[PDB]
């Protein structure tokens, strides 16, 4: 609410109905409520906002007023005294690879992003944020608490500034704040194609008629492509190396460039996009550009789906995806298929299941050359170590070989994310994604931890001995009660990744419901469900069922090694298999003739 920084370009479309192919916005998608999943939309609310004044200050905003007669504690405080740890040691996932973490983020950026206000460029409303760690309008500075080590290296805060949210509208009667999910709902790539059909265009190679990427024109890794450059300055990527002075990639999603292994994910994904395009026009020579790009398109729309619900969802949600995501009963265009607020925290489990290093392997999966393990904090918008350092072949191994760090109750985010997070206006490896995040809760209105076991028809534990029994954890129960005097008051991301995980899962009880209910909407209410009788013919749905990231690797890559099983642990060579072993992805039901 007020005005100050809110709203998004929704541009009005009128709807092909008789499209087979998705819209860039998601707009369409629902026939009788077209803007149902559509990008710059508010994020549904599946509990009202809960805010210290009832309309748009977070809880903690006003020193005076309490949550439930409480104050609630400093986000840094509450990550100080929880969510740090020293010993690296023994804290990696012996049955995830690192793989497992990273496909997470790419679901996760497909399905949203809420944007922080833009106050503007020229801005002496940073200068005020930063320098000086005022609160106001948009500025709602991270406070260090006493004894921080911060204090005495960085100053009295971290910045942060509020998330974008819908303009009031002329009634202009009195409405909870509503943030802005600026990426489509539907799981249908738009994290490689963009959300917006300007950013879409520009993306698309259209000097030649064949449905291509465009791709860098400056540097290829022996042969294969890379993502263009953004040439918007200044760039985080040149400022972490300005000798080097590698731009970050230009992709569908802003956030591309965040860490070197999410580069790498969005450069597979752009190639496997032209080497469809590329095999769909030997298929079919008579099909333009147009035809090329959205078939392309499509078919990695549904690759994007099959190993998310196949791969990915059973080895999260464990002995609860069936509870959650039985069998599909085809498309139900009464659900709703919007990203809610509560999942875009939900999803943030994967915060600790990213370790301390990062590891180049060579082609017998050995350290590549001796800079091979690097800290996971010199790797934040670096693009320099893949163009000048080898390409993406030694991280995609590393991908593979290396592993997930788990989720700890005792050891939960490590200190390169937990101290050294570098943000893109920012120019120190010096901020805390765990204080961010409980911040962000805040900024977002979020209902607490109690309101979200009853959402849940789980238990609200009331009392120390309660919540020692839902954590089964005595210390941990214990620092929150003395940080929150109320479980009524943690905060949802904090509350949810502190329960221990469900049978063959990754996450707790309250999360697996959170994101269980999330994805069951995701297919049903996606009109363009792959499963959707009429989306592809039977056969292509034949030829889909044999996808996997293994192929993905080998047909995008000079990497000829490969496990079956991508996403558990595995180690070269007892566990790798040769890519000629390995199902391809047959396209001959794309097959078009006109007799
Ligand atoms: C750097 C960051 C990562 C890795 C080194 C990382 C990793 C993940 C994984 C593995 C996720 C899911 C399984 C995931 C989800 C979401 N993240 Fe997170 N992430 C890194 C950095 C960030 C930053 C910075 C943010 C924004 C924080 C803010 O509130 O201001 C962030 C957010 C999220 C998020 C909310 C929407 C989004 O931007 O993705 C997730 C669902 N991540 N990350
Ligand atoms: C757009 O597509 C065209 C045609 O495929 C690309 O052009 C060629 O690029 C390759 C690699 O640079 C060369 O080996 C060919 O000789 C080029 N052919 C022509 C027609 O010039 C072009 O680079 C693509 N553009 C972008 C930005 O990706
Ligand atoms: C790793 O997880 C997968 C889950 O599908 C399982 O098949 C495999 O046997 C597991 N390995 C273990 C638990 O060591
Ligand atoms: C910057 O990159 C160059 C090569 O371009 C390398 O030799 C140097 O170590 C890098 N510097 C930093 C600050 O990482
Ligand atoms: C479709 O959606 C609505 C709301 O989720 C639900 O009441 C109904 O049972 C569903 N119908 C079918 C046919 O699955
Ligand atoms: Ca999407
Ligand atoms: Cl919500
Ligand atoms: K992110
Ligand atoms: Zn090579
Ligand atoms: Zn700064």
């Amino acid at each position: 609410s007020w005005e100050v920084g809110c709203g998004a370009p929704v541009p009005l479309v009128k709807c092909d109905e008789n499209s087979p192919y998705r819209t860039i916005t998601g707009d369409c998608n629902n026939r009788r409520s077209p803007a149902l999943g559509a990008a710059n939309r508010a994020l549904a609310r599946w509990l009202p906002a809960e805010y210290e004044d009832g309309l748009a200050l977070p809880f903690g905003w006003t020193q005076r007023k309490t949550r439930n007669g409480f104050r609630v504690p400093l986000a840094r405080e509450v990550s100080n005294k929880i969510v740090g740890y020293l010993d690296e040691e023994g804290v990696l996932d012996q049955n995830r690879s690192l793989l497992f973490m990273q496909w997470g983020q790419i679901v996760d950026h497909d399905l949203d992003f809420a944007p922080e206000t833009e106050l503007g460029s020229n801005e002496h409303s940073k200068t005020q944020c930063e320098e000086y760690c005022i609160q106001g309008d948009n500025c709602f500075p991270i406070m260090f608490p006493k004894n921080d080590p911060k204090l005495k290296t960085q100053g009295k805060c971290m910045p942060f500034f509020r998330a974008g949210f819908v303009c009031p509208t002329p009634p202009y009667q009195s409405l909870a704040r509503e943030q802005i999910n600026a990426v489509t709902s539907f799981l249908d790539a738009s994290l490689v194609y963009g959300s917006e059909p300007s950013l879409a265009s520009r993306l698309r190679n259209l000097s030649s008629p064949l449905g291509l990427m465009a791709v860098n024109q400056e540097a290829w890794d022996h042969g294969l492509a890379y993502l263009p450059f953004n040439n918007k300055k200044p760039s985080p990527c040149e400022f972490i190396n300005t000798t080097a002075r590698v731009p970050c990639f230009l992709a569908g999603d802003f956030r591309a460039s965040e860490q070197i292994l999410l580069a790498t994910a969005h450069t597979l994904l752009l190639r496997e996009h032209n080497r469809l395009a590329r095999e769909l026009k030997k298929l079919n020579p008579h099909w333009n550009g147009e035809k090329l790009y959205q078939e392309a398109r499509k078919i990695l729309g549904a690759f994007i789906q099959i190993i998310t619900f196949r791969d990915y969802l059973p080895i999260v949600l464990g002995s609860e995806m069936q509870k959650w995501i039985p069998p599909y009963q085809g498309y139900n265009n009464s659900v709703d298929p919007r990203i809610s607020n509560v999942f875009t925290f939900a999803f943030r489990f994967g915060h600790m299941e990213v370790p301390s290093t990062v590891s180049r392997l060579d082609e017998n999966y050995q350290p590549w050359g001796p800079e091979a393990e690097l800290p996971l904090h010199t790797l934040f918008f670096n693009t320099w170590r893949i163009i000048k350092d080898g390409g993406i072949d030694p991280l995609v191994r590393g991908l593979l070989a290396k592993k997930s760090k788990l989720m700890n109750q005792d050891k939960m985010v490590t200190s390169e994310l937990r101290n050294k997070l570098f943000q893109p206006t920012h120019k120190i490896h010096g901020f805390d994604l765990a204080a961010i995040n409980l911040q962000r809760c805040r900024d977002h209105g979020m209902p607490g931890y109690n309101s979200w076991r009853g959402f849940c028809g789980l238990s609200q534990p009331k009392t120390l001995k309660g919540l020692q029994t839902v954590l089964k954890n005595k210390i941990l129960a214990k620092k929150l009660m003395d940080l929150y005097k109320t479980p009524d008051n943690i905060d949802i991301w904090i509350g949810g990744n502190a329960e221990p995980m469900v049978e063959r899962g990754r996450v707790g009880p309250l999360l697996a419901c959170l994101l269980g209910r999330q994805f069951q909407q995701i297919r049903d209410g996606d009109r363009f469900w792959w499963e959707n009788p009429g989306v592809f013919t039977e056969k292509q749905r034949d030829s889909l069922q044999k996808v996997s990231f293994s192929r993905l690797i080998c047909d995008n890559t000079h990497i000829t090694k490969v496990p079956l099983h991508a996403f558990q642990a595995n180690n070269y060579p007892h566990d790798f298999v040769d890519c000629s072993t390995v199902d391809k992805l047959d396209l001959s039901p794309w097959a078009s003739r006109e007799n």
